[PDB]
C-alpha cells in the first residue's frame, strides 16, 4: 500500500532510467547512514536509484527495499558480493528502450515472488510438522515420511457413486500420458509394483525428468518384454502376471513400508479381453488390499456396454492423453500401511459406471494440448489430507502459509489470530494495493501489530522476517537469496520465536521507511518524538513490526549507553539504519481514543503491560 522497492541499477544501465515516469534517487556514495533513511523515506512509489553503494551491507540494502538490476551477474558490497536480482539481457538494453527494460523488470519480479515463499517454507520444514492450506509446491518439498501435509485443494473431475461433472476449465499441454501418470501417483510410496512396464522409456524418462522421487522408491517392474536395468532400485521382472502369487513372493513382510500398485496391461474379433484385463489388474490389487495403500489401475472404457461394474475408489481422465484416447485410470485407495492418511478417500469398492457419463468425461478433459492443471489437482487431491486450518486442532507444531487471508475465510478474523498466536510460522496479506495475481484481502496493520505480537510470537512484515531469518538462521536463509522486498512487505509474518537477549534494535525489526512522509500525511487528513513515533506506526498502518520486542528494546536496552551498547550489537551480529514508559502509554490511549470498538482490546492488554512490566 505504501511500501516500495528501490530499483537499483548499475552505471552502464543508468542513462535510460532518466526517461521513464517514475522518480529517480541519485547517489553519490557519501551519503552518511541517515541520508538513505530520509531520502529513501521520500519516495511513496517504487524508485530507481544509481551510484556508488560500496560501503553498505546487504541487509542494510534490503531493509531499504533494494532490487539489483544490471548487465552484470553481481555487484560489489561491503557485506559480500551479491548475485544480481534482475539481469538485463545484453541486446535488451541497448538499444535503450525504456519500456522493454521496465517490462523486463516486472516479469522476473513475479518470477521473484517464489523466492520469498521459499525461504519461508524452507524454514518451516526446518521447524513444523503439520502444514495447512497446502498445495503441490508444499507437497513438492515435503518429506512424506515426516511432514504431514493438509489443506482443501480444488478437486479434479472424478467418477464414482456419484458424478456431478464437470465442469470445464482452461488447461495446458503436459508430460506425455503415461509419464504424467507416474507424475501424480508417485508421492509417498516407498515400493512400487508396476505391472506392464514395457520398453521402459516411460519409467526411464521419469528418472531423467524428476530423479529424486524416482530414487527414493523401490521398483518392481513386471513384463515379458521389459529390458535389463543397471539402476539398483529397479528389480526387473520378466514373468507375465495372472495372479497375486507373482507379486507376493517379492515383498519383505518383516518391514512395514508403503507399497503402490500400478497396473497397465494390454495384450495383442472383439475385446472382452481388454476388459477382464483391467478387472484382473484390479482383482489382484483387491486381494492385496492389506499391503498396498494404493492402486493406479488402467481402465479402458468398453464399446459394447451401456453400463458396467468394477471395484474403484475414483475414476479419472489422464493428463496429456490424446483426445480420442478413451481410457481413464482408476484409483483405489486401500487399507495397508501409508505415510499419508487417505481414509477420507473412500475405501475402494464396487461401482456401477454409465459408459456415456464416462464418455463425456474424456470429452471435456482429454486432449494432447491439455492436462497440466488436471495433473496438479489429481496429484494435490491424492496426497494432501483434506482438512481445514482455521478449524483444525493440532497436537504437534504447524505451519500456516499463504492461505489464511484467502477470500473464502472472509470475516472469520478471530480464528485467524488464534492461529497466528500459536503457529510456528503463518502469514497474512496486508497490502492495500489493486493488486493483480493475488486474491486475498488484508488486515489492518495496527490490528495485526497488536493482536499478533506475543511473548513467544514474533510479528514482522515479510521483509522484516526475511531479514530476521537471515540474521538468526543464516543457513536457512542465505544473505544472497534473491527476493523482492516490496512484495515481501505485502505480507504479515508470525514466528514462534524468542525475543533476543539482548533486544538489540536490528533492521529485521527497526526499518520504518518514510515515517516522516507518513507522519505529515496523518496530520493533514486526520490530525490530533518517541512518544508520537509510536502513534504514527499505528495510525499509518503502513507498518507491521514486533511491538513487544521493539518495546523491550527501548526500556531494557536504549538507553543504557552509547559505550556499553555496541558492544552488544557487534557481537549479536546485528545491524541498524537510524542512528519513557509514560510516553508510550499515552500513544496507546490516544490511539484507541481515536478508535473505540474498531479495536483492539488491547491496547488495554498492552497498556496494562507497561503499567506492570
Ligand atoms: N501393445 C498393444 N497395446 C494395445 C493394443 N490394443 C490396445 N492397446 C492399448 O490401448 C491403449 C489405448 O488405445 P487407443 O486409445 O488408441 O484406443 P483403445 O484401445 O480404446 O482402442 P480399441 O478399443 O482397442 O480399438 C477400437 C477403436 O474404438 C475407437 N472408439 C471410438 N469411440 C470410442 C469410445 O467411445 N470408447 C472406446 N473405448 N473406443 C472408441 C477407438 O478410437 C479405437 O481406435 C493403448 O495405449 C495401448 O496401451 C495392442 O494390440 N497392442
Ligand atoms: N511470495 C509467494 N511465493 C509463493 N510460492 C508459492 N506460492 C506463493 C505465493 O503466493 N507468494
Ligand atoms: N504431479 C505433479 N504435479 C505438479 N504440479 C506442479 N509440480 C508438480 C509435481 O512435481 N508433480
Amino acid at each position: 500500500p505504501e511500501p516500495h522497492a528501490v530499483l537499483y541499477v548499475t552505471n552502464e544501465l543508468s542513462h535510460i532510467v532518466k526517461d521513464g515516469f517514475l522518480p529517480i534517487w541519485k547517489l553519490t556514495g557519501d551519503e552518511s547512514l541517515n541520508d538513505l533513511w530520509l531520502e529513501n523515506g521520500k519516495y511513496a512509489t517504487d524508485v530507481y536509484a544509481y551510484g556508488d553503494v560500496s560501503k553498505w551491507t546487504i541487509r542494510q540494502l534490503r531493509g531499504h527495499g533494494f532490487i539489483f538490476i544490471s548487465t552484470h551477474k553481481n555487484v560489489q558490497l561491503a557485506d559480500i558480493i551479491k548475485t544480481v536480482d534482475v539481469r538485463i539481457p545484453r541486446e535488451v538494453a541497448r538499444s535503450h528502450d525504456m519500456k522493454a527494460f521496465e517490462n523486463e523488470i516486472g516479469r522476473r519480479r513475479i518470477r521473484m515472488r517464489k523466492g520469498f515463499g521459499d525461504a519461508l517454507r524452507n524454514y518451516a520444514f526446518k521447524m513444523a510438522i503439520e502444514f495447512h492450506g497446502s498445495e503441490a509446491e508444499t507437497l513438492n518439498d515435503a518429506n512424506p515420511r515426516l511432514h504431514k501435509i493438509y489443506g482443501m485443494p480444488e478437486i479434479p473431475p472424478l467418477y464414482m457413486e456419484y458424478a456431478e461433472i464437470g465442469t470445464r476449465f482452461d488447461d495446458e499441454p503436459t508430460d506425455e500420458k503415461l509419464v504424467s501418470m507416474l507424475d501424480y501417483i508417485v508421492y509417498s510410496a516407498e515400493e512400487v509394483h508396476y505391472i506392464g512396464c514395457g520398453d521402459l522409456r516411460t519409467l526411464m524418462q521419469f528418472k531423467k525428468r524428476s530423479p529424486g522421487r524416482f530414487r527414493r522408491v523401490l521398483w518392481h517392474v513386471y513384463d515379458p518384454i521389459a529390458p535389463e536395468c543397471s539402476d539398483p532400485n529397479v528389480i526387473v521382472h520378466n514373468i507375465m502376471v495372472d495372479s497375486k502369487k507373482d507379486i507376493l513372493k517379492h515383498m519383505n513382510f518383516l518391514k512395514r513400508v508403503e507399497r503402490l500398485f500400478i497396473w497397465d496391461v494390454s495384450s495383442d474379433e472383439w475385446e472382452t479381453t481388454r476388459f477382464a484385463e483391467d478387472r484382473l489388474g484390479e482383482e489382484i490389487a483387491y486381494e492385496m488390499g492389506g499391503a498396498f495403500s494404493s492402486a493406479l489401475i488402467k481402465h479402458r472404457i468398453p464399446n459394447s456396454k451401456d453400463e458396467y461394474h468394477c471395484i474403484s475408489t475414483y475414476l479419472f481422465p489422464q493428463p496429456g492423453a490424446d483426445a480420442d484416447m478413451y481410457e481413464l485410470r482408476n484409483f483405489m485407495r486401500l487399507r495397508g500401511y501409508s505415510h499419508v492418511d487417505r481414509h477420507m478417500h473412500p475405501d475402494a469398492s464396487v461401482t456401477k459406471v454409465v459408459s456415456r457419463d464416462v464418455r463425456k468425461m474424456v470429452e471435456l478433459y482429454h486432449g494432447r494440448d491439455r492436462g497440466r492443471f488436471l495433473k496438479k489437482r489429481l496429484f494435490e487431491h491424492l496426497h494432501i489430507v483434506r482438512k481445514n486450518g482455521l478449524l483444525h486442532e493440532s497436537d504437534e507444531p504447524r505451519a500456516d502459509l499463504f492461505y489464511l487471508t484467502n477470500r473464502c475465510n472472509m470475516g472469520l478474523e478471530p480464528s485467524i489470530y488464534e492461529v497466528m498466536k500459536k503457529s510456528v510460522i503463518a502469514t497474512a496479506w496486508v497490502g492495500r494495493a489493486p493488486l493483480y495475481d493475488y486474491d486475498d484481502f488484508a488486515l489492518p496493520r495496527s490490528t495485526v501489530m497488536l493482536n499478533g505480537s506475543y511473548r513467544d510470537i514474533r510479528i514482522l512484515d515479510g521483509n522484516g522476517a526475511i531479514l530476521f531469518l537471515m540474521w538468526r538462521y543464516p543457513d536457512i536463509v542465505k544473505k544472497d537469496l534473491t527476493y523482492d522486498p516490496a512484495w515481501a512487505m505485502n505480507f504479515a509474518v508470525s514466528l514462534k520465536e524468542p525475543i533476543p537477549d539482548p533486544p538489540v534494535p536490528d533492521i529485521s525489526l527497526c526499518r520504518f521507511i518514510g515515517l516522516r512522509v507518513e507522519s505529515s500525511v496523518l496530520r493533514v487528513r486526520n490530525p490530533t518524538d518517541l512518544s508520537g513515533h509510536l502513534y504514527v506506526t499505528l495510525m499509518s498502518g503502513a507498518y507491521v513490526t514486533d511491538l513487544f520486542w521493539w518495546f523491550k528494546m527501548i526500556l531494557d536496552w536504549s538507553a543504557q549507553n552509547r559505550e556499553q551498547k555496541l558492544r552488544d550489537l557487534k557481537r549479536s551480529a546485528a545491524e541498524v539504519i537510524e542512528w519513557v514508559r509514560n510516553d508510550l502509554i499515552a500513544a496507546l490511549r490516544e490511539y484507541k481514543r481515536k478508535m473505540g470498538m474498531r479495536e483492539g482490546a488491547s491496547i488495554d492488554s498492552w497498556l496494562e503491560l507497561l503499567r506492570h512490566l
